[PDB]
């Protein structure tokens, strides 16, 4: 089997894509955040804190007649951002674009934080991590992913993030006609359930490639692009007026820049990001200072290849026994 479904920017600034996802029996249609950070699909839903739904469309399970409460199953989760939700599970039949998995775990939000209360298009995160990092407690869960990987021509998920634009993701095959040249391959570490990799180095603009390693994590559930100090210092120097603003939070630029490019290696391959990929608009309402979209790791703990790095490329994730990750340009 396959599926396909076609993947939406939020907002002007690309701050998170949204994909349709149907949940139940007749269908319920949700627009959930692909997050290839964590590992939980959970969703706004009737059992919502009403102070805490703002807009978003609710799962009700009680109108599924699929829909099968997992008997004493809770589930909390906390992500790096600082956001949070919690609730409790039903099992329920889950769609994407076509491709269909039975008994998904649904983990319906009790609890919700005000970053997700405040995303009104945002309507819960399908998790494409690897499951050892599910939240239900007593009994972990299985991702969307890795319940359909058996039934799928390949074992395999991709991303393909539009900029300013709609994009996809495919699950099974590799649509061939996506991607210009070849995927590059890469190893990964599932050992901290993420799909953790490692870049060959970097270079700014038109600059000389340092090769360096960089251990990171491709992670479409995260905006911006986190990597070492050394290497976010290195390509801002390069942008006249930009500094790092503790106030801010990060480094912010003049909006009046033209940004350079930044590349990160693959192997012997290169991605290049466009400069305007790495521009995040005004730092508030009506500002000439902008945020940057290549900020520093060294308070996270983990590198980490979001949406800024991972929409200019063509990403494989290829769930096979020993898991790897592609990258091809586009
Ligand atoms: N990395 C997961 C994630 C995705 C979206 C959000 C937000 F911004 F919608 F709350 C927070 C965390």
């Amino acid at each position: 089997s396959t599926g396909s479904a076609t993947t939406t920017p939020i907002d002007s600034l690309d701050d998170a894509y949204i994909t349709p996802v149907q949940i139940g029996t007749p269908a319920q249609t949700l627009n959930l955040d692909f997050d290839t950070g964590s590992s939980d699909l959970w969703v706004f839903s009737s059992e919502t804190t009403a102070s805490e739904v703002d807009g978003q469309t609710i799962y009700t399970p009680s109108k599924s007649t699929t829909a099968k409460l997992l008997s004493g199953a809770t589930w909390s989760i906390s992500y790096g951002d600082g956001s949070s939700s919690s609730g409790d599970v039903y099992t329920d039949t889950v769609s994407v674009g076509g491709l269909t998995v039975t008994g998904q775990a649904v983990e319906s939000a009790k609890k919700v934080s005000s970053s997700f209360t405040e995303d009104s298009t945002i309507d819960g995160l399908l998790g494409l991590a690897f499951s050892t990092l599910n939240t239900v407690s007593p009994t972990q869960q299985k991702t969307f992913f890795d319940n359909a990987k058996a039934s799928l021509d390949s074992p395999v998920f991709t991303a393909d993030l539009g900029y300013h634009a709609p994009g996809t993701y495919n699950f099974g095959f590799i649509d061939t006609t996506a991607y210009t040249g070849s995927i590059t391959y890469t190893a990964v570490s599932t050992k901290q359930g993420f799909w953790e990799w490692t870049s060959t180095g970097y270079a700014v603009g038109s600059g000389t490639f340092k090769s360096t390693s960089i251990d990171g994590i491709a992670d479409t559930g995260t905006t911006l692009l986190y990597l070492p100090a050394t290497v976010v210092s290195a390509y801002w120097a390069q942008v006249s007026g930009a500094k790092s603003s503790s106030s801010v939070g990060g480094y912010v630029f003049p909006c009046s820049a033209t940004l350079p490019s930044f590349t990160f290696g693959v192997g012997s391959a290169r991605i290049v990001i466009p400069g305007d990929y790495i521009d995040f608009g005004p730092i508030s309402t009506g500002s000439s200072s902008c945020f940057g979209g290549i900020q520093s790791s060294a308070g996270i703990g983990i590198n980490i290849f979001g949406d800024v790095a991972l929409k200019a490329a063509f990403v494989v994730f290829n769930g096979a026994t020993t898991p790897t990750l592609g990258f091809a340009s586009k």
